[PDB]
């Protein structure tokens, strides 16, 4: 932690230059994908050549080049590059860029969260028909179908809206925000969230994390109210542990 | 009706009289702003065709939607409209829709082709599923849920992508504008959608209106591989005469 | 029907700055701009008279700022200003590139997409800010232009020439600088800007005819007490 | 080696104008530009710590962590971050970002000129009548009535001249084709380095009166304002 504002810094850069490639070539098109990973492979590694970089010990990132690649190919603006640190196992440090937006966010362990240079952080309510809340689940799951769908018909009952943006990244940008009470998807890698997670925790939010917090993972996050509500319903079709 | 052109220069200037009301009070923590930007609609309209017909909530009829997409305006979701559409008898001749947060003014006119802020604007040509984007839509509902979790799952299972943004006036312009094959949305307003319309067929798209045009109805729409896809599944779940 | 003039203007320069936006990149774009602005003033207001190359006129530009939108560069804005009798009370001017209204009416202060605004304090000379402008080919000398530049430009921090009065002036209102000076001037490039002005807390001085060919001299009140000095010395005032 | 120091550059543009981007609006300026400058000049030498950093060897960065101070401690958006690199004493590389517009101009020799993944060239002209120019002169070490004279000459032919008051910005909207020339006195190399090179890709052409990597006096813009506004110019302070 000695150099943790510079891990932020750094994390920063890396998003920016991998957010470059997609800005560049936003409408133009796969290899953005491999080229947005080199930039932000190599902005780590030459600050740091001993760290581990995890995608597609003691400090490992956590990268996805492009969180949001078929609303990237269809033209859908919600999409970003996202570079999680980790020490050991704890997450500390997030950014998080929507390129189309020209929009980063990020957050440290303890520094706080921020968009921009503005300090941001989860809104405040109780009431599920007063939130909104955003979801996202795979096609071809390793669960099944219908288990979310029951999910979403729960929670879709009680809430006063829900999204389905595309992006796991963004959605929990926007969590750490305050534009939406909370998220939950399912099936995500790590790299799909470590940054954003770290991001949602500095901004004051809650998460429960289903799965092997570095293997295949389900991901309920939001404040106070929307957490316990999505779990509460969350676990009455799959398990947690 | 030799006046079309002067109708459609109408219908964009009503909708950026209403975005203007919504841009600046955006962000601003009551819907006056619904309101307000209705009466600036009106008011436009009116001034111009004191004769004709406003709906929204006797030979040209205007459906107006002051704001589509309310819960994200309120949460601060980027993702809301207003629209302005124009029927002449029976048949939708003109349409406006403008997204205030991107300053993109979506418009078209019978036989005059679809444009976004200048650039002329048409439906995709792809007609392979797995590689189609579809956006779709339905309320928390007149009929039984199961029917729409039914809906969506198989296309769910077939497309490449599906997306719920929050606004069907948005979702209109965007299949318009060839970001997404296709479009669902259930237990419609004719003032949600008669403005997107009207721009999405001058796209070259097609569509299906399920129910009373100028009453609750449910509308699948995109290029044909999507609207023909689409319109097979429902019909295995619901009934469209 | 004072809130109500205002309202309008606003809608007309939006009107006719759409048609700068769909062209932008590319005098049909003039023409067609003040045809969408004189007919929803005119719609609104059929008694009401517009003017801009009966107690209540409204001055227009449909583009102000023609050079720089013929080449791309942002700078350039619609105009739309309301005068009764031979008061400015109204004006709204539209930057189609930048989507910012600024709007304004006298009492009821100054805006800029529903955000307030209201011109800089200065309290060193060297620190100030000022936008100029004047023709290339003048009906004064421009002997006198270059001699008030000088003067001005050994002063303060910094002088620019962006290319669009309507928008200097606005510039001037959001506190962004301290204070402008434009010469050979006509009522259509000014009157929303100096209603917008005022209400931001400005000053100003016309100097000539207003509602005719004119220079103006607006800013906080160090600049403009300023400029106006400068001004003094080379040519004529009152 | 020229696309690894072309990514670089855009890089560490990108990094210095974050620190701009997240400053913008708030009314420090020494701060900003010295965060910003340590920033550029620490990936630089993360990517190439062999090379050597210059603004205020064989391969030297000319950094300008930046350009339109005034205008940025104003709030005017017309405001960068400068990056050119320079093999010997030629211009190889160059990269330049404006915050505000989220537009990063950027080239190097025979690779041509982009703005954000966008190929870019200066603009053709046929009538003085029908040009733009931005012009710019410190507030100085020359008599203004030299450059006063230069810019009356300029001024009486052309169709509009502009002073948004950032040359590395300058520079690059020639490069864009939205201005046909620019004439900015008394320059240094940090100030000029990147766009340089980001013009001469775009098929533009300019003159450096005095020292390049001194104190200079810049001429550029497409053919033919450069050789109308240089003309002009050697008929008041008479360049090499």
């Amino acid at each position: 932690m000695e150099n943790l504002k510079k891990y932020l810094e750094v994390a920063k850069i890396a998003a920016l230059a991998g957010g470059q490639v997609l800005k560049e070539n936003f409408g133009k098109v796969s290899y953005v994908d491999k080229t947005s990973e080199e930039r932000i492979k190599e902005v780590i590694l030459k600050f740091f050549p001993d760290h581990e970089v995890v995608g597609e010990s003691e400090y490992r990132w956590f990268i996805d080049p492009l969180d949001g690649t078929k609303n990237y190919i269809n033209g859908f603006p919600i999409f970003a590059v996202s570079v999680g640190l980790v020490k050991g196992e704890e997450p500390i440090v997030g950014a998080v860029y929507l390129p189309y937006f020209d929009k980063l966010y990020w957050g440290a362990k303890g520094l706080g969260a921020y968009v921009n240079g503005k300090r941001i952080k989860v809104k405040d309510n109780e009431s599920l028909k007063h939130a909104g809340v955003v979801y996202g689940f795979p096609s071809r799951s390793r669960r099944d179908i219908s288990i979310y769908l029951n999910i979403f018909k729960d929670v879709f009952y009680e809430v006063g809206s829900m999204r389905r943006p595309g992006a796991a990244a963004v959605d929990l940008c926007m969590v750490a925000e305050g534009i939406f009470d909370g998220m939950m998807e399912f099936e995500m890698k790590p790299w799909d969230i470590t940054a954003g997670l770290v991001i949602l925790k500095e901004a004051g939010g809650v998460y429960t994390l289903v799965g092997e917090p570095f293997g295949v993972s389900d991901i309920i996050a939001g404040n106070k109210a929307l957490h316990d509500f999505i779990l509460q319903v969350a676990k009455k079709y799959m398990e947690v542990a």
